[PDB]
């Protein structure tokens, strides 16, 4: 390597948080093979992308402009203000106008083709052949009733984006020699055995055990486990799962490797423990900690890898099967039915998941017929993209390259707008890939290199996992390094600044938790310290500026120390606020961010993101439920940052405001509070207006996910009437619709107001509109559970959501069912709200 070539990797490693060159936690070369694998897709994409558009990353959408935003223009005319030094002219514009089309208009109307229309305050540009109606920023503006302010400045230089110059029939069998652990201790000497399983996509193909022996730090068997599957019947991506019961430890090994070579020889694998089903169990990675872990020792010794129409009534039997949720499990009679009629099943795209689950992948001949089936793909290829189907075929139930590859094929037609919607879940879905290199891994790579916004979020999502997942940090690290090597020095520089900032801040956050009561209230001595230490960074540490990781358009400047604090929580998160480093920004409002250690924010991200998906699903049907999914990025182990929504108050505090007698609750306060924060009667009804939708919004969403049973503290509202929930870190009620809410709406205990009619009316559309994507939500959710929560019941836990969405019912029985939830609120008022801790001591 070149000397300076090695100062780079060094750079890359500290941007990643893992050393992708290290080879001390491998027993083969699949990861290095995969660094090399991706060089071609990396370069292929770097080469093909437009320098000048990649530079500006215009945020754009082909979707139609929703009905609700259409009424927001009663004139087929849009007002775009333009700024240059002092003065600023305003220009009438048409929804269909174009950036070029108005730079030209601007010059004409003025008593040249080498500038650009940027936004004030942001690195967000209005550039390229898009209708102005189709720029995200513009659609966001019309929503909130804000003028569209744009500065005329010169395009950024593609030079800065430059990328550094790239330089038998034998039954299979396995010999278990022994296990070994440095220190077992627990209590009683329960016997112990191994469980050797041959798995494909969680499907078990075969199973064997060893004579149970009482637990001792060393245990030797020398035993050959004689499997039933034939060496030649082994399918690609087939794991030898090895397990230790007394379930204490597990480890995996791909039996067929990354060059289609059957595995062979001695292996000494270091096993993972079990914390007092989920995707960590599937990992091909071994435990880096070779000092404390249990160890299994094994030996392989065993290469290649080369008409008629249905009756009228089975057809119906089949169509029934195909017409059922992603969970409703298949019986052998189902499975044999889908298979005998592979070809009729193939004419229906929605059958595909179920159909490829009906494959016996422990048989060369039947896998072989499957690929023939995949060959003749005319009908799948033609179909519209169902992100649901696509995702179901990427989950843990499929471990065949070819199945998975045809799903990723289907993603290719997603525009960035949508890639951003599903990016997080796709990145988590990489966990279910048998092999480090993969269609999906290469697709995520392509799309981040093609679009700086996707590149940005892709970086954090990957860095988030590497940082806190030993099971997958290796595989993800290889993919990030892949990314980082083609994003350009422009971006590499932003990531370096961002990584600096957050690391300094995370120092400050933990040092503050250590110095404070186990929970009780911030001392004055903390307020001193916190402000003191921030100033101690504000000088010659904190970089000048940095992109806000949850909003990469926004560049934070210097801290506003006066406005910083430690939050009186229980953990001690930081309430930090920054000046905006952009002078062009037509405001003085700071950029608030919270920094928390002690909550696993990955759950929060996952939830915030589903929330976004919901908001776009209602977009498809012309509905706007005014959610407020604030930004929240996970950065490390139980540690990350959070956006501060401006001018929002907890509902707890608006109640607790008036005495706040631990729980004496009054129905009047909210509506009063709104008028206080509303100077004119005008802006008030607009607040009541929003509340209705915002409230309606969260009632539906919150219920569906089964996180609707929450305390006051964790629900906030803006001075401007937007209600929202927070803190989605992990008798009853369906959701929170307290009498104080209903008061704003007009009701007061088993009555009906004009606005409450409205409320119900909204909720029902919203509930119905979501059921139009039942499949989508069931798959997103269940994937959430496997890759995001603790170890879950791969039946019991997920089952809730099916019920919530009232699967297998008509719209009436379902609308009814929801209205009944509305009622269980009006029957319990404050009771569990009041019950929300009456427990304290
Ligand atoms: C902590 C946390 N963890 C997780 N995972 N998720 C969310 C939150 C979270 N986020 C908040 N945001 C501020 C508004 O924008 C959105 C975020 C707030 S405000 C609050 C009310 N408070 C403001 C006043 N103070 S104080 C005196 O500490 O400043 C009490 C807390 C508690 C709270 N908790």
């Amino acid at each position: 390597m070149s000397e300076e070539s090695q100062a780079f990797q060094r750079q890359l490693t500290a941007l990643i948080g893992y050393d992708v060159t290290d080879v001390s936690n491998v027993h083969d070369d699949e990861l290095e093979f995969t660094r090399r694998g991706l060089v071609t897709p990396r370069m292929a994409e770097v080469a093909s992308r437009d320098p000048k558009l990649y530079a500006m990353h215009p945020w754009v959408t082909s979707k139609p402009l929703p009905e609700y935003l259409w009424k927001k223009i009663a004139n087929n005319c849009i007002f775009i203000v333009i700024h240059r030094s002092t003065t600023s002219q305003t220009i009438k514009v048409s929804p269909d106008d174009t950036p070029g089309a108005i730079l030209q208009s601007f010059f004409t109307k003025m008593a040249e083709q080498d500038f650009v229309l940027r936004v004030c305050g942001r690195d967000e540009y209005l550039v390229g052949e898009t209708p102005i109606k189709n720029f995200q920023w513009v659609r966001h503006c019309l929503k909130n009733g804000e003028e569209i302010h744009v500065v005329l400045d010169t395009p950024p230089d593609p030079a800065l984006d430059e990328v550094r110059k790239e330089e038998c029939d034998r039954k299979f069998r396995v010999k278990i020699r022994g296990i070994d652990i440095p220190v077992l201790p627990r209590n009683t000497d329960l016997t112990v055995f191994v469980e050797a399983n041959i798995q494909h996509g969680q499907q078990v193909l075969c199973q064997r055990r060893t004579s149970p022996k009482p637990f001792t730090e060393e245990v030797l068997w020398n035993v050959w486990l004689e499997f039933s599957i034939k060496i030649k019947d082994l399918p690609k991506g087939a794991l030898l799962n090895l397990q230790i019961y007394c379930l204490l430890y597990y480890v995996n090994l791909l039996l067929i490797d990354h060059r289609f070579l059957l595995r062979r020889g001695e292996y000494v694998l270091h096993m993972w423990q079990i914390s007092g089903f989920n995707a960590d169990k599937l990992t091909s990675a071994t435990n880096p900690d070779k000092e404390n872990s249990m160890s299994i020792s094994i030996l392989l010794d065993n290469h290649p890898i080369a008409r008629a129409e249905m009756p009228n009534q089975l057809r119906k039997q089949l169509e029934a099967i195909i017409a059922t949720d992603p969970l409703n499990p298949l019986t052998a009679e189902d499975k044999e039915l889908l298979w005998h009629f592979r070809y009729e099943s193939l004419k229906h795209p929605k059958a595909y998941p179920k159909l490829f689950s009906s494959v016996k992948w422990g048989q060369q001949e039947i896998v072989a017929k499957t690929y023939q089936l995949l060959a003749r793909r005319e009908v799948w290829d033609q179909s519209a993209l169902d992100v649901g189907l696509t995702m179901q075929l990427l989950d843990c139930n499929f471990s065949d390259e070819n199945v998975r590859a045809i799903a990723v094929q289907k993603l290719e037609s997603l525009e960035d707008d949508d890639v951003l919607h599903y990016l997080l879940q796709l990145v988590q879905a990489v966990k279910f890939e048998p092999y480090h290199d993969s269609a999906l891994a290469r697709f995520l790579l392509k799309r981040g290199l093609r679009n700086k916004r996707i590149g940005h979020f892709l970086f954090w999502f990957l860095r988030s996992e590497i940082a806190q997942s030993r099971h997958y940090q290796q595989r993800f690290a290889v993919i990030l390094e892949a990314y980082l090597r083609g994003c350009g020095t422009a971006m590499l520089h932003d990531f370096t600044q961002q990584v600096q900032v957050i690391e300094m801040l995370q120092k400050v956050t933990l040092d503050i938790k250590s110095l404070s009561a186990e929970k009780y209230d911030v001392s004055s001595q903390v307020i001193s310290q916190l402000k003191q230490k921030l100033e101690n960074l504000q000088n010659s540490q904190l970089p000048e500026s940095f992109r806000v990781p949850y909003d990469p358009g926004l560049k934070a400047g210097a801290l506003a120390i006066e406005k910083c604090k430690v939050m009186a929580s229980k953990k001690k998160p930081l309430w930090l606020e920054f000046k905006c480093a952009d002078p062009t920004a037509l405001s003085n409002e700071t950029i608030g961010i919270i920094f928390k250690h002690g909550d696993d924010l990955r759950q929060d991200m996952l939830i915030l993101q589903i929330l976004r998906i919901m908001e776009s699903i209602w977009e498809t049907e012309s509905l706007d439920l005014c959610l407020l999914p604030y930004g929240c990025i996970s950065t490390g182990d139980k540690i990350g940052m959070i956006e501060i929504v401006k001018d929002a108050t907890t509902i707890a505090k608006i109640q607790q405001s008036t005495v706040g007698n631990t729980g004496a609750f009054k129905d009047e306060v909210l509506n009063h509070w709104l008028k206080e924060k509303s100077p004119t009667e005008e802006k008030f009804q607009a607040a009541v207006e929003r509340f209705v939708y915002s409230c309606a919004g969260y009632c539906v969403a919150t219920f569906v996910l089964g996180i609707g049973d929450r305390h006051n503290d964790n629900i906030m509202i803006t001075e401007t009437g937007n209600l929202f929930h927070i803190d989605f870190g992990h008798e009853r009620v369906p959701f929170v619709l307290t009498p104080d809410f209903l008061f704003v709406m007009g009701t007061s205990g088993k009555k009906t107001s004009p606005h409450f009619q409205k409320f119900q009316d909204i909720c029902v559309k919203a509930y119905l509109a979501l059921r139009h994507h039942t499949n989508l939500l069931i798959i997103l959710f269940s994937m959430m559970l496997m890759t995001g929560m603790p170890q879950l019941t791969s039946k019991e836990d997920i089952e809730y959501i099916r019920d919530a969405l009232t699967v297998g019912k008509n719209e009436e029985d379902a609308k009814k069912y929801f209205l009944d939830q509305i009622e269980v609120c009006r029957d319990k008022g404050w009771t569990v709200q009041f019950n929300w801790f009456l427990h304290l001591v």
